[PDB]
């Protein structure tokens, strides 16, 4: 029963990360003590996804070093694919049902000879690798601990059966990233269906703000968002639970009570749910991928009832540690006696807020534009609710300069209570 | 009338077009630039109002015909960003037909124009809400003289670029006829294909239509 | 409690008056004996006011030499502002309530580790610096000796509360100059209200 294991195995060291020296063989037991498999720690299994060349991709010799820097004295097993993945795509879409059985036989061998606990096994998966890890685990003697899927495959695995894809019953805890879900239903590269216990949509999941290397740009963010979560142990990147992509832009759903607002990546909290769990956050185009989240509610008031549209504002943020000066945002359908809310983000740490400017800029540039007296409003209060630290401050002004007018000097608000 | 496609000299860019469109009309005596009467800005983009009867379709600039009216008279045309400010105007009506009822949106097409004098090859346009058993119309313009139309390609391009994208069999339709109405010379030609290659499919080879009658 | 002290500190010598070589750090005690802080004499703390460029003004490298000529073998500590003062004026009118707390934490650290007397401390203040020294001192463990304010700020600090400005209860002895008090009530550059124990109006 141990000659149909052509999908090989390997074990890599922190001193040698880019090679495949010490192999493991299912059935031969003189090699397990040859690769120095430490029987006390956890075990990472990294399953390779699709490829078109003969070698590995470029993210595996970085993910090996990241795992060996975050969790020292552990086990990272690299599964091999290079006689089965270099094909066309419906050809390699059928080999997952065999490679998952090979991995299941290997794990049952390790759990039935050496009495391995199967309680400290992470199953990392790329686009085909996540479905490989999903078809594994269901064919084990008991439940595996955690399967992490990084932007799984879309086309032939959507509309399929639950024992055919990465289903939420495959393990005890499954988290799935959804970086590249742009396209029609059934014709997308990533999968559009929520499949895990926790389902994170970074930037909504349509694309990523960085787009042959440029061709696969927003398909490698599901690895570069995980390497960053392994490196930044002390600083987690929170993700926020909402109900739709359009509602998160209005900022009505920054609520972190009753099993909401989980983390993203390795430091996620094991929380089970009853249904699909869509979660949201925003990112940045560089190697620190953390941004903060602020909610701003603005009360408009005045006398002259005049509606407008597509007005551009500029706001500042003045706090204890540092400051943010020229954040732009727009609001359509501004009018009197309303209460508007939106979402605001930044990449500079603030601390606790002190003051806040508010400028309503002018689209016109001509020397004509100083006349034809500009529209204005009477702003009383701004409610600000921070994202992580749940503080709800109140801002107001004095009984002077409380009149925002387009193309004029901005108002300045202070801490009001 | 919102802006002009060319935008301290850059500050007053679209305020001097009302002089550079008149100097061009004074210089080009033999070649007038017609302007077309419609009822709203949104309706002119659909091309439903290229009608040159009953005191419509006047000229622009110095060579305008003295025609009085009863009310306000809004008229429309398009231009180009250089010193010859004349473009032609073509109306294209497309009949979609098929079997599989599946609506789509924001699909990008590419069309060509093959005529007697010269040719136009890669004119882009988009159409939202494409579906079976409908009849869609739009407006099309160019800057190269054609003459009389002979043939017309029609290509529905693919947004995806991956090597994955050759599979998951692409949506397609069955196009029968295209009615083309030219702007200046009021000719209403009819285009069709043979009883082969009459199946436009996304990311495939384009169909080729000829003069049908 | 010693990483929110972004308003830095410095100590200058009579042989080097225009630079900022030897810094002091609240909490790190290997630097106090590095700058040769003489524990017997008095200590001057010069708080910088508003600015619009990036560097210091022109009167500080003269006031350093004047203090080191009048009181030799003493201590003149220059407080830094150059990441908080180069702003607009209602922006820099809110940072005094933080810089005064930073100076209060520094003085409580010096008075609770090295057992400094807090009886020989002069607090010199410019227009925003006088209100910075005034919001300091009220948040110390006991009374500081003398706060000298040199033409304090007028606009946003007039009509305010007594725990918000340079009040006469902030220290044991406070003297205030009033050189530029021209304008309407509430719209003046200097402050028109008498605030110190001694309030001098040169030329009115």
């Amino acid at each position: 029963d141990f000659r149909d294991i052509e999908s090989k195995f390997a074990l890599r060291t922190p001193e040698d990360t880019a090679e495949d020296t010490c192999h493991l063989i299912p059935g031969v037991t003189e090699s397990v003590a040859n690769c120095h498999f430490n029987h006390s720690s956890k075990t990472f299994v990294v399953i390779h996804g699709w490829t078109v060349t003969g070698m590995y991709e470029s993210w595996v010799p970085k993910l090996v070093a990241a795992l060996y820097k975050r969790e020292p004295d552990s086990n990272v097993i690299v599964v091999d694919w290079l006689s089965r993945a270099q094909q066309h795509y419906p050809v390699s879409a059928g080999y997952t049902k065999l490679v998952g059985q090979d991995v299941a036989k290997f794990m049952n061998w390790m759990a039935d000879e050496f009495n391995y606990p199967l309680g400290n096994v992470h199953l990392l998966g790329y686009s085909l690798g996540a479905h490989a890890a999903g078809i594994a685990g269901s064919l084990t003697n008991k439940k595996v601990n955690r399967i992490t899927g990084l932007d799984p495959a879309g086309p032939n695995f959507e509309y399929a059966e639950a024992p055919s894809r990465l289903s939420p019953d495959d393990a005890d805890f499954v988290d799935v990233l959804h970086t590249f879900t742009r396209g029609s239903p059934g014709r997308s590269i990533g999968i559009q269906k929520p499949v895990g216990h926790v389902d994170i949509y970074p930037n909504g999941g349509t694309f990523q703000p960085g787009c042959d290397q440029l061709v696969k740009c927003s398909h490698e963010r599901s690895v570069h968002l995980f390497i960053d979560s392994l490196l930044n142990e002390e600083n987690p990147s929170k993700a926020y639970r909402c109900n739709s992509k359009e509602a998160f832009e209005k900022g009505l759903c920054l609520s972190c009570r009753k099993n909401r607002c989980n983390n993203m990546g390795y430091e996620i909290n094991k929380v089970r749910a009853k249904r699909s769990s869509k979660m949201y956050l925003k990112t940045r185009s560089q190697m620190p991928y953390k941004v903060f989240h602020y909610q701003v509610k603005i009360h408009f008031s005045g006398t002259e009832s005049n509606t407008y549209t597509n007005q551009a504002f500029e706001i500042s943020l003045y706090g204890t540690v540092a400051e943010s000066e020229n954040i732009p945002f727009t609001l359509p359908e501004v009018s009197t006696n309303k209460t508007y809310s939106f979402l605001l983000y930044t990449e500079v740490d603030i601390g606790e807020l002190l003051m806040l400017k508010l400028k309503w800029i002018s689209d016109s540039y001509f020397s004509w534009s100083n006349w034809w007296s500009s529209p204005g409003f009477d702003i009383g209060k701004i409610r600000v609710k921070a994202g992580e630290t749940q503080k709800k401050v109140i801002f107001c002004s004095r009984e002077k300069m409380s009149y925002l007018q387009k193309g004029k000097s901005p108002v300045i608000f202070v801490k009001c209570h």
